[PDB]
DNA sequence: GCCGGTCGACCGGC
DNA sequence: GCCGGTCGACCGGC
């Protein structure tokens, strides 16, 4: 992570600071300038620094790396009439809230907000599914240290007409135990967590933490159907 | 419906109104029907929050969860519509329920214990047609269940509005609308997204509404079509999320 | 045309 | 503590 390293620092300005996400985007920009980018200017960037390719085959190839370009790119469509007049623009579908690279590694940022005094309920961080077929991406062509799916959470509180961060988490989704991953299957198939409680000792390599991935994703699929039918089907045969 | 008699003056009305541009971008369209309502309907209108605190404010005696449960008079009614034990149990008059994302409806329509659940549906027609959420399954087939239990067939409707908006300089404006009963559809022709919420998923606008059974029959058919589709998601669940990644591990 | 996956953010049962 | 359902619409591949 390029953002492990200054951790601290962004901990220290956010602790006690009132009112969150554009402090630490603006953090990232002065210290990690030559690195932070939003995503979709990652992506207008990267166009408008090829301005003879065109073309969405073209322009895709421009990733060199399968595995990326199915997590960063817009799509076909989008992709094709992408023009220095017609840019791209903030589309909260960006898996990453902040891109950070740096010779060609990069790390998925995503920054969260938590009111800690509203209870526990794990929201939708990313499609189970999704991340299924990124491992399945990076076994197919052997990408194991081109990415990090990282995540920052920022907790605060009600204090009058302002809210002050009390704490932060950081963690690496890549440093979690697979199997420790909460698949809500009704909840759009999404990986569910709050950053502060999300695993952090897995100790093997990515490709190892990629099999151990498709292997649990697997095994909660087969246990899903095995609920559906105790839930949905069984509690309602009495009423056919 | 008692919205039904004057759809047509509500369709005239909201078309042409303005919301400013910014979840969904269109749901503050929702406000503007609330608004209509209240002015023409005032006596039988009500946010879900909004008719729960006047259930409980009308009976300040009734004090505790299980006491204001029983208030509903209705298994069914309860589930749709009450809040947990424990938000039921702190509810005071200077603790009042407020608008709750998962709340079934949007608006509450009623008069003599028969009740409309509302739910504004909001479209950008600007893009291409993606039909939406619209209720999950399964609390529509627990529903279907309790109605069976409890013999309450004639009880309530649920009921959709649709308003379609498209974005006009820095406003949204409504542009047409549709209304649709969930009760006067084929239940067997029900698109049930799984991955969705398991919610049930059509376009206001295109909804049969060509069914021809009792209320009793159409619970039994839908309870059918929801075991019979729970039934297949579980078996091509296999198919499209152990099959493809097996060679993997 | 057809088809269904995705992100955002939430309570409450026992 | 453990577990997971619900609302909101909303897009892109072929
Ligand atoms: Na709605
Ligand atoms: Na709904």
């Amino acid at each position: 992570s390029f953002i492990k390293p200054i951790y601290q620092d962004i901990n220290s300005i956010l602790i006690g600071q009132k009112v969150f996400e554009k402090l630490v985007y603006k953090f990232l920009k002065e210290n990690l300038s030559d690195l932070t980018f939003k995503q979709y200017e990652y992506l207008n960037d990267l166009f408008m620094k090829n301005p003879a390719i065109i073309g969405h085959e073209a322009r895709y190839k421009l990733f060199n790396s399968p595995t990326l370009l199915f997590l960063l790119s817009r799509g076909k469509a989008a992709t094709e009439n992408w023009s220095i007049e017609n840019l791209f623009e903030e589309k909260q579908n960006d898996t990453a809230d902040i891109l950070l690279v740096k010779d060609q590694f990069y790390e998925l940022l995503d920054v969260k907000t938590r009111n800690i005094s509203k209870s526990a309920f794990a929201p939708n961080i990313i499609s189970a599914y999704k991340l299924a077929q990124t491992c399945a991406k990076m076994i197919d062509n052997k990408e194991f240290d081109l990415f990090d799916i990282n995540y920052l959470e920022v907790d605060w509180e009600l204090n009058g007409e302002d809210l002050v961060c009390v704490s932060t988490s950081f963690a690496e989704l890549f440093k979690s135990e697979p199997s420790e991953l909460y698949i809500n299957w009704a909840a759009a198939m999404q990986i569910q967590f709050h950053v502060r409680d999300l695993d952090q000792g897995f100790n093997g390599t990515r490709e190892e933490w990629a099999k151990s991935y498709l292997k649990h994703f697997v095994t909660q699929a087969e246990q899903r159907a095995i609920s559906m039918i105790d839930k949905f089907v069984k509690p309602f045969k009495k009423y056919i």
